[PDB]
């Protein structure tokens, strides 16, 4: 509704942050143009306390456990995409992991839980530098000059972003199952007519994500 | 000095993240080419625990209060500055009070204890629609609705550049808070960490410089 002017506090995490919010935003404000939002930093650890005592009325993230008796849903699969800067000397060819491997690393946005995943998917093949580890790449966009590092983000976030950093996309070079990211909420919001609303838009909203 | 491989955990806001290390990061890694970063989101009030306890070697933020015996420093003095959408109304005149108080509000990367700061220089003031509380702006870069953006100075002054809308300064006396390093005792005599502080205190100090300029 357009009558609707409460504030829905979000918690998020970085990359849910730049991605999945922001493109949800226009179509939010478009339907409720008189509804505020508040978007606190999701801690990971403290997720449940957040939901219940601290005033969020929906989480979005990639729980790094089981979250029950909160409610939870998917949202979809987020996948991994490495970003080099156009004068990289890769920025031409193709990524064998040969080439990942030799190069410096810069990990934007990814998080222990999808950073375990990675490591995880690369146990075998010899230890690469890890150069940055941030949760913007403003900061990896900072050293494009100085050293050829790989900057591994989410894919979404190389689709958001590198068409206007002047950066290229690469395909990961092995085999990355993509992971799951939800929404967690506690019960108490669960039949709330304008929780119901949130949870909607921001579920038919990645899709249309997901689906481009 | 480079043998240095080590890596270096910087617990950090936002603001820091986008305006001060990318700034003070060339140098750094120009400096210690085999030296590794990790940077994660401060949390406020675990801002001790997260130096104590989850092995941050150095945070830099605005401390909402006393850090004893957390050792300190201030940098320099962050101000705060507002962003406005090219076609936005008040875009082409100069902002005044009235006007700031007019309309929606969007408060970028601004931490809650610089929120009070500024919401108790408004305390005399009709109350605003704060329509939008985020932490990166792509969020409200995302609805730039006639929404002004405050936003720490030197932020509005990186992106207003690049995402072209416009600055004007808040309708409204205002005074500079101060950002800082934070650490542990135990990283005080350690030679690799008393060398990160400097390098950070005086690409700081050089960024204050620029700016200033």
């Amino acid at each position: 509704p357009q009558q609707c002017d409460q504030t829905f506090t979000i918690a998020t995490t970085d990359y849910a942050m730049q991605t999945i919010l922001p493109f949800a935003l226009p179509r939010i404000y478009q339907e409720a143009p008189n509804v505020s939002f508040n978007f606190l930093p999701l801690q990971h650890d403290r997720l449940s306390d957040q939901l219940t005592y601290e005033g969020a009325d929906l989480a979005i993230c990639r729980p790094t456990g089981p979250v029950e008796p909160l409610r939870s849903e998917i949202l979809g699969r987020v996948g991994v995409l490495c970003l080099l800067s156009k004068q990289h000397p890769l920025a031409n060819q193709e990524m064998s992991l040969d080439d990942y491997l030799s190069h410096p690393h810069a990990m934007i946005a990814i998080s222990d839980g999808v950073k375990a995943l990675i490591e995880q998917a690369l146990i075998d093949k010899p230890q690469r530098k890890m150069v940055l580890r941030a949760y913007h790449l403003e900061a990896a966009l900072a050293i494009v000059d100085t050293l050829p590092i790989i900057i591994t983000v989410p894919a979404d976030l190389a689709y958001l972003v590198a068409e206007r950093y002047d950066l290229v996309v690469k395909p990961l070079p092995f085999q990355f199952t993509p992971f799951d990211y939800s929404m967690i909420w506690h019960a108490r919001c669960e039949h709330s007519p304008a929780q119901e609303w949130l949870r909607s838009v921001v579920r038919e909203e990645c899709s249309r994500l997901i689906a481009k």
